[PDB]
RNA sequence: UCGACA
DNA sequence: ATGTCG
C-alpha cells in the first residue's frame, strides 16, 4: 500500500501570496537535510514553484549520478514535468518576467536532457506534510 | 453549467 | 488563487 520510499528527495514550494513571492527547496526525505533552496522570486504561482522544484531536483540528482526518486505533492507540477510543458495561466509581463524566464529555462532543460528519475506523488492525506514543507 | 481532486 | 479531470 504505497510504502514511503525514504531513499528519495522531496521538494516543495513556499510562498507569500498566490500569485506572490515564491521559493522552493529540496530535502532528504529521510533526514530532512536541506539539499537545495532557491532564492525567493518576487512574483510567481504556487504551481510554477512546485514545477521548478521538481525540475531542479531532477538536475540536482543527475549531476550527482543518483537514481533516487523525487517526491512532490503537486498533481499539477508532476503532470507538467511529465509533459515537459508548464501550462501556467500567469500573465506574462515585466513583473512576471523572472519566474517565466525560470519556467522556460526549466522546460528547455527538460527538452534537452534525459533521466529515469521516478517522480512520485507524496500523499499528504496519509503521510502528513511533505518533508520539504515550509 | 455542475462538481471531483491535487 | 493556481491547475487537472469528468
Ligand atoms: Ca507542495
Ligand atoms: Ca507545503
Amino acid at each position: 500500500k504505497e510504502e514511503i520510499i525514504w531513499e528519495s528527495l522531496s521538494v516543495d514550494v513556499g510562498s507569500q501570496g498566490n500569485p506572490g513571492i515564491v521559493e522552493y527547496k529540496g530535502v532528504d526525505t529521510k533526514t530532512g537535510e536541506v539539499l537545495f533552496e532557491r532564492e525567493p522570486i518576487p512574483i510567481g504561482t504556487n504551481n510554477m514553484g512546485e514545477f521548478l522544484a521538481i525540475v531542479h531536483g531532477l538536475r540536482y540528482l543527475k549531476e550527482r549520478n543518483s537514481r533516487k526518486p523525487i517526491y512532490s505533492d503537486s498533481q499539477t507540477a508532476i503532470k507538467w514535468v511529465k509533459d515537459k510543458k508548464a501550462k501556467s495561466t500567469l500573465v506574462r509581463n515585466e513583473e512576471t518576467a523572472l519566474i517565466w524566464k525560470l519556467v522556460d529555462e526549466a522546460e528547455e532543460w527538460l527538452n534537452t536532457h534525459t533521466y529515469e528519475t521516478p517522480i512520485l506523488k507524496w500523499q499528504t492525506d496519509k503521510w502528513g506534510a511533505i518533508k520539504a514543507d515550509y
